[PDB]
């Protein structure tokens, strides 16, 4: 009997404001805090007018935003929530056009004790999910512990990542932020709390990480910590192409038990970037490669609660010197302590803010590739589509630290078994800073995509985006097994049912149909 005509802001507000009398929890309709909220680092506009949601939603407690999602879900025409962590996200993700966005850095009234509580006996941190990892890392350094996997820049959230995956250099050996949870609260589309592990609503648990924010918000998220290292020796070597930096990179992040290598267990983080565009040395070889240099970048951990001591250090360093393939005589050497390794990109963040560089658009490509066409990728794309800014990453990850229960997707299907084990992450991190720069880059990111459709390379979309359900079920979630688009509408429907959850995700627009 009731239209199905999206919720007005009339209908919202009065249900909201419900909600602001009967719980500690505050709203804003004011269009300060609606623009704020319509954009993300995607763009730099003062508001994405379009994206603008009707209310935001400053909640005091996990149980208000339970409230506010089942009277959403309960009401005659449910309307769009989004939680915004720090709103990092560049396709709208955070966004909930003509509805409410759950301003989630409320639940710490961001770094707050009560919201970062170690225990020392259980070697875990009980995160909230609004927390940043940063303050993570320092609550978990003051009892000498720290997570085991990371995301390179930190003033990210625990929840963010954590729909996603939360990846960096140190993901090949203990997998992604996804694959080192314990247990999360989560609040679930239909207004539920619940508390959910490997060992309770698996399920739920599953279905969050890398979700995307589908199934439900994540108030709290049980981190494991090992003992934490007091320093880092970190490496940046040049390399003149893509065959030595991969074939080096896959040597250094063999599993030293099972694969085994000279070059394997040495490294704690492995990455490595393309640059197309000490200074007048590294410009000269780069017209002798022809206009394309790769780097390596390495860290080894020592000191502090860890087993690897200075004088290991100093022995891993000679293996790598001597076995690596990087051009001789551009290799750099930098010893610093373990925090200051893991915040490097604060230190690019505030040189960037300082020459206006930061508050820009940012069109972002993220993929993930199979080692068998890295080299394919590299020849067609950084010799190619990129051939002439900023950072373009390319490293390889190990599949069998990912948990294949989760939403997360990777580019294997699971009724293929053990195919190859490696595959390659490539993140395209360019900032449209002169005029013309956003249409060229986005019509660049177009270009990488039909380029590796038509020369059969899969390529799977990390912080993925697509408009359609075809696209998302046959591209995105089809690629990766015959029921995975099965498993995520069935746990939709179980948590989601009227689809209000993340709506700028473009998964689901409307409730599920019977
Ligand atoms: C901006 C940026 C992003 C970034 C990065 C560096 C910068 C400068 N480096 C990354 C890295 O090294 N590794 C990696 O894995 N990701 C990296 N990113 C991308 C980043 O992970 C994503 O942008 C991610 O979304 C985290 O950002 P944030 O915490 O700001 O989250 P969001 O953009 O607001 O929301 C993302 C989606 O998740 C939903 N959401 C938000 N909070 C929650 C909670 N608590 N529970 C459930 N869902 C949640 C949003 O609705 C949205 O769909």
């Amino acid at each position: 009997t009731p239209s199905t005509l999206a919720a007005s802001s009339a209908i919202i507000h009065d249900i909201i404001r419900g909600l602001a009398d009967t719980t500690a929890a505050r709203v804003r309709t004011d269009a300060e805090a609606t623009a704020r909220a319509s954009t993300d680092f995607g763009t730099n506009a003062t508001a994405d007018d379009a994206a603008r949601p009707a209310a935001v939603f400053y909640p005091s407690c996990a149980a208000d935003i339970a409230a506010l999602l089942r009277a959403s879900s309960a009401s005659a025409s449910p309307f769009p929530v989004s939680a915004r962590g720090r709103g990092h996200s560049t396709r709208g993700q955070a966004t909930a056009p003509g509805g409410v966005v759950v301003d989630m850095a409320s639940l710490a009234v961001t770094s707050a004790s009560a919201r970062l509580a170690v225990s020392v006996d259980g070697r875990y941190i009980d995160a909230g999910g609004e927390q940043l990892w940063v303050d993570v890392l320092h609550a978990a350094l003051a009892h000498g512990l720290t997570p085991r996997s990371w995301t390179d820049y930190l003033r990210l959230t625990v929840g963010g990542t954590l729909s996603n995956a939360g990846i960096s250099g140190q993901a090949f050996r203990h997998g992604p932020q996804i694959s080192n949870v314990l247990e999360l609260d989560v609040v679930t589309g239909t207004g539920d709390m619940v508390t959910c592990s490997k060992e309770k609503d698996a399920d739920l648990f599953d279905a969050v990480l890398g979700g995307l924010g589908q199934f439900g918000i994540i108030t709290r998220a049980r981190i494991p910590l090992a003992p934490a290292p007091a320093r880092a020796r970190w490496l940046r070597l040049l390399y003149t192409g893509a065959a030595d930096l991969t074939a080096d990179q896959e040597r250094l992040i063999a599993d030293d038990e099972r694969r085994g290598g000279a070059l394997a267990g040495l490294m704690d983080y492995v990455e490595g970037s393309v640059v197309t565009d000490d200074a007048a040395r590294i410009a000269a070889l780069a017209e002798e490669a022809g206009g394309v240099l790769y780097f390596l970048e390495g860290a080894v951990y020592y000191g502090g609660a860890s087993d690897t001591t200075a004088a290991d250090v100093d022995k891993r360093v000679d293996v790598m010197l001597r076995e690596l393939r990087y051009a001789r005589g551009f290799a750099y050497v930098q010893d610093v302590s373990y925090e200051q390794f893991l915040d490097r990109v604060s230190a690019g963040e505030r040189r960037l803010r300082g020459e206006g560089l930061w508050d820009v658009p940012h069109p972002w490509l993220n993929l993930f590739l199979p080692r068998s066409r890295i080299l394919d990728f590299a020849a067609g794309v950084f010799h190619g589509v990129l051939l002439p800014g900023g950072p373009v990453l390319v490293y390889p990850m190990n599949r069998g630290k990912w948990d294949g229960a989760t939403s997360a997707v990777l580019p294997y299907d699971d009724g293929d078994g053990d195919g190859d084990e490696v595959f390659y992450t490539v993140g395209i991190l360019r900032s449209a800073v002169a005029d013309g720069d956003l249409r060229r880059m986005e019509e660049q990111n177009a270009e990488v995509a039909r380029f590796c459709e038509a020369a059969g390379i899969p390529c799977t979309q990390y912080l993925p985006s697509y408009a359609t359900q075809a696209d998302w079920a046959a591209r995105h979630f089809g690629p990766a097994g015959s029921g995975r688009w099965d498993t995520f509408l069935r746990r939709k429907r179980k948590y989601d049912p009227m689809a209000i959850l993340s709506r700028g995700q473009r998964i689901f627009s409307s409730p599920l149909l019977a």
